[PDB]
């Protein structure tokens, strides 16, 4: 039996062999008010204090959220999918910790990504039962309210303020700042890692005041608050929020009385209606995203950025080698995960409108421009890898490359790798590469479960990794120091080295994607 | 017509046409007298000057050298065989020139490999007409005397001196120097180029007080002299020139009659017995080659590059991604071009024994162990691929690396390359990937002509470093500056930067197999 005392009361987890090992897991510990009825659309309230032992021997709810029905039965789409019940009773978060209770272990807390519409923390690629067990870190998740329940502004005003999900994160943080002594865990030692949306969310805790003494060090896995998707402007959010009401009836004069309407709704009415508040979007939608609120973030956060406005620490930044292919086969013509996807000329300049709505004309041309430069126009799958590196270059790589430059011009040790290493075992085929969202399953050690089918090489590169994220975590280096293994620089303006990640030999290179970010970065801006 | 003076009389040349232009070519101008008889081994002696005109209207002899017999019909082999009648009347060579008479064009003079034991300048590799035509330089090429014919040495004895091949390439750079001005060509911007022993010749020429001013700059194509296979000790030299008497029964006790009962024999004679001069020997085996003479080489050239004793000047330096899997064929057990040659551990350690003969057994394993610290022991193909790195690491690689290094220790810019490329016409098996000797036809611009079912990605592939190859000579430094293309850095100890050569896209990277050279160079020499 395994109780441990928190603030607000007893709680019982449960033990789990681990590879000849154990660690014990507190799954589902309540870590505010659900946020039902009066409280929806508002920041999270704490946690009013419980008698009796509270069993944590289950995931939670997840959050209420559009689900991807895109591919139904394929394996590739549907592990994403929430695996627990939804509800807007999810505000729990997950703590799993090494046996023999350590005694002042690192934290590692992991927030999801989903672009703030979805996601859940109890998927099986978030399960942090391996770091405990191999690295004798604590893992902590947590749940928190994505959609517009998560993220509905209205500025200014505490019925729906905005952020309210990246609130959700930041009491999490406080919690593990409150109990994890408790547990074995040293809150002085919290590293945030997070992939997609929820690096993003790593990114802007470095910018929030509220979040600066809630962690020491952050890792952001293909994401960060400068990528396009990442903050929807005041304007937009307004927008949103009013064509929200309008769709759902709710139309008031009173904004005010707009939300006590729009509390009135039942969930699936407020889901149901998400996807239309923007006249298009595209497959990277962010419709109900963070925003400046003048509480969480206070002001526009490339300003912020740019003018060395931060939690001043190391960070671990990271991304994909094909981050861009996943998102063709949500609605870009030609595209489909069961064939190679040869597109044409005509059909490339059809999914820039997919991706690019509205888009200038010349913005468009000129990312054609830019992207079609075939050496030489001979190879058939020159458009089909054209519109990936498109999509991924711009929504990701490029905006990590330019937090990370920015971020290190003000002192701090930066990391940050190319991860190249497509999974032995991906659903979606080969055209599609090393996807965004796989090296999740890596960074959480799935391929040291030997049962499971992965290679010898891809154990043997989680193992590196997993080690390499820990010591990150609690020394601020994410070096592997015993097995002969390359050394991982700092990244530096000027340098700008970054290290390769994959299972043949990983290398030292220097400016990922030089001419393709000078494009996103310094022209397209523009246009 | 096209009738050029020469200071030893007047040359006609021929018309051809290339890529709708015209280059001229005089194939076979003789630069010495005929090495025969009283002259067999002995120093080229300068040419007597002859009135009426000298038709150079096609390829010369090739120089006396045993054939490879080992692939009768293979294309891979047989490339490399000579392909005019050999003939110890070989002292010719070729220039070629740009269409119209250039005024004061830039000088590439090429010289070939062969582990100075073969090769010719008359190869379909080395046509240089294609660099005239594109680069509007002047080609020249040199056939020079390999085996004992042109390397035999009994010390200090100019019956025999050693080292007369280098000298017939060094009469040739001055025949260069005297005559190319008629020619249209700029005796004060030669460039010397080559490839494998052709590379350690261009090295030493470095080192050689004679050769010092009758060239500018060098380029070093997978050799240098500081390759185990480049230079003959003294002791070795006399034992095999001894060894050579014994087997052609010109066993005597005054060398100069060793010497000269060696010119009666026949060429034949000579070149059936050279194989046998050593008690083993392997694929890689210079039974008779460069030598410290006192006279060409005056001291180790190892000693003279450690300190500094070498002409000042820039130096390209490259090498291919599998110099060694092309010897693996041509002696290990297991090995094949006609399958996949996985071969066992047992197999890599008789191996060992191939290409190091004597060897102790210490020295083996601690190549083995070097090379076979697996990652991991899985991969069937494991023991093959390490075969041939450990044959080109050795050979090639490390000491391309060193020279490298060393050289640029005293002020010198010097660029160093890795060429990957593979050729799609590539006649020898997969998996021995991107072989020692074919870069050439890329430098040589073989792949202009479309006319030859080379891709696209390797016509475009190699213009660029015709273009690289062409600045480096006429301007000291190896850019393509029109295309957007990578900028090639200079290599310096400390960095070590070189550039990557492949149709995809060329990297700048550092310190190319830093592992592996520490131990072939700090370690193995010990043994
Ligand atoms: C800000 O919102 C308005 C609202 O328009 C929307 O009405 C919503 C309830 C929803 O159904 C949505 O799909 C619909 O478009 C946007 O105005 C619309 O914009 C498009 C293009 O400008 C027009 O074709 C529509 O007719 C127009 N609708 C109305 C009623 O005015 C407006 O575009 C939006 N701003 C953006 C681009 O985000
Ligand atoms: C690769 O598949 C795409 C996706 O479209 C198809 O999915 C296939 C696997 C098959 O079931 C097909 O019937 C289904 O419609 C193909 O793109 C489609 O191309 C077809 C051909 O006319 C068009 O009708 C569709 O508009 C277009 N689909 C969309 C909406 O994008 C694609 O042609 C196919 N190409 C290959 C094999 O490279
Ligand atoms: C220096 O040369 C001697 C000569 O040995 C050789 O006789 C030649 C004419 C030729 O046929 C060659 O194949 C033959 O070996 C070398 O002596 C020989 O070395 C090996 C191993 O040491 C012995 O097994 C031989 O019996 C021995 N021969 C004689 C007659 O002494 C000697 O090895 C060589 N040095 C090296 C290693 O290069
Ligand atoms: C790949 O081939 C090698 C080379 O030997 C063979 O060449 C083959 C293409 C075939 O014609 C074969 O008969 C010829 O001998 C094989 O290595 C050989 O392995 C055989 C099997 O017993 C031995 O008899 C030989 O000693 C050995 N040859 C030598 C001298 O190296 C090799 O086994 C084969 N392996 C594969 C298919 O991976
Ligand atoms: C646990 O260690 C505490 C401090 O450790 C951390 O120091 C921080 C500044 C940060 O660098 C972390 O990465 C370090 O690990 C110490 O003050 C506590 O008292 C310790 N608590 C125990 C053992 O109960
Ligand atoms: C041809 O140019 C001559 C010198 O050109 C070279 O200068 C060298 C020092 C070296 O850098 C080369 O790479 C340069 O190209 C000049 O002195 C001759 O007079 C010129 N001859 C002509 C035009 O007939
Ligand atoms: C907590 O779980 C344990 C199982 O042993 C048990 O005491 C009890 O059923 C649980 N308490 C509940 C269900 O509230
Ligand atoms: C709008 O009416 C609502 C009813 O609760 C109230 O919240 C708010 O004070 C009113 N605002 C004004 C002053 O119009
Ligand atoms: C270090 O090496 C051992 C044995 O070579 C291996 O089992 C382990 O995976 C390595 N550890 C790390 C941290 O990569
Ligand atoms: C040189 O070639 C030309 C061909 O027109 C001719 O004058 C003559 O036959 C040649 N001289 C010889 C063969 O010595
Ligand atoms: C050896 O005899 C030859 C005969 O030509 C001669 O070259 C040389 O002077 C003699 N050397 C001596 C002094 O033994
Ligand atoms: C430069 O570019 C043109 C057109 O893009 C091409 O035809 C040519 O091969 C290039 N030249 C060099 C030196 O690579
Ligand atoms: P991420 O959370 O996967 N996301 C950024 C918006 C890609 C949809
Ligand atoms: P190169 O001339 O090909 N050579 C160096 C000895 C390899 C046989
Ligand atoms: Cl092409
Ligand atoms: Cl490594
Ligand atoms: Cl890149
Ligand atoms: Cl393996
Ligand atoms: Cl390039
Ligand atoms: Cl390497
Ligand atoms: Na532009």
């Amino acid at each position: 039996d395994i109780i441990i005392a928190t603030k607000n009361g007893k709680v019982r987890g449960m033990q789990l062999t681990v590879f000849g090992g154990t660690v014990t897991a507190f799954l589902g510990i309540p870590y505010a008010q659900p946020p039902l009825g009066r409280l929806r659309f508002k920041k999270p309230q704490s946690l009013t204090k419980w008698s009796d032992i509270w069993n944590a021997t289950k995931y939670a709810n997840s959050c209420c959220q559009n689900i991807d029905q895109s591919f139904p039965g394929f394996h590739g789409s549907e592990m994403w999918n929430p695996n627990t019940d939804l509800s807007e009773d999810c505000l729990y978060l997950n703590v799993w910790i090494p046996a023999p209770k350590p005694k002042n272990a690192t934290v590692l807390i992991w927030i999801y990504g989903g672009g703030f519409q979805t996601g859940t923390s109890s998927l099986h690629v978030y399960d942090g039962k391996f770091l405990a067990r191999v690295e004798r870190v604590i893992v902590v998740s947590m749940n928190y309210r994505v959609g517009a329940l998560g993220f509905l502004a209205l500025p200014g005003n505490p019925e729906a303020p905005g952020n309210m999900g990246l609130f959700d994160q930041q009491l999490a943080l406080q919690w593990v700042q409150k109990n994890i002594a408790a547990f074995g865990g040293n809150p002085k030692s919290v590293t945030l890692f997070g992939e997609s949306a929820g690096a993003a969310s790593v990114s802007l805790h470095l910018l929030s005041p509220g979040s600066h003494s809630l962690f020491t060090r952050a890792i952001l896995q293909s994401g960060s608050f400068n990528a396009p998707w990442a903050v929807t402007s005041l304007y937009e959010a307004r927008n949103r929020t009013l064509n929200l009401a309008k769709l759902t009836g709710c139309s008031r004069e009173n904004e005010t009385e707009i939300i006590k309407c729009l509390r009135n709704k039942d969930p699936q009415e407020i889901l149901l209606n998400e996807a239309f508040v923007v006249p298009y979007g595209t497959p990277l939608s962010v419709n109900f995203g963070p925003t400046v609120d003048g509480d969480f973030l206070t002001d526009m956060p490339d300003i912020l950025l740019e003018l060395g406005q931060f939690k001043k620490t190391q960070i671990l930044v990271g991304v994909n080698k094909d981050e861009g292919t996943a998102f063709l086969v949500y609605g870009a013509p030609g595209f489909s995960k069961d064939n190679n996807s040869i597109i044409t000329r005509k059909e490339f300049q059809e999914g820039l409108k997919i991706f690019f709505p509205g888009v200038s004309e010349f913005g468009k041309e000129s990312i054609l421009f830019h992207y079609t430069d075939w050496v030489d126009d001979q190879r058939p799958e020159n458009y089909r890898e054209a519109l990936g590196d498109v999509v991924g270059d711009y929504n990701f790589i490029c905006p990590a490359l330019e937090f990370t430059k920015k971020f290190s011009e003000w002192g701090n040790n930066a990391f940050f790798y190319y991860f190249e290493h497509r999974s032995s075992k991906l659903p979606w085929p080969e055209w599609m590469g090393v996807m965004h969202g796989y090296e999740i399953e890596f960074v959480f050690g799935l391929p040291l479960e030997r049962r499971d089918q992965y290679t010898k090489a891809e154990e043997i590169l989680s193992r590196s990794i997993v080690k390499r994220w820990a010591n990150f975590a609690k020394y601020g280096n994410p070096q592997e120091t015993q097995n002969n293994s390359t050394s991982w620089p700092v990244f530096k303006s000027t340098e700008q080295k970054y290290l390769t990640l994959n299972t043949e030999s990983t290398r030292i290179m220097t400016k990922l994607r030089a001419q393709q970010c000078r494009f996103w970065t310094s022209f397209f801006p523009k246009v």
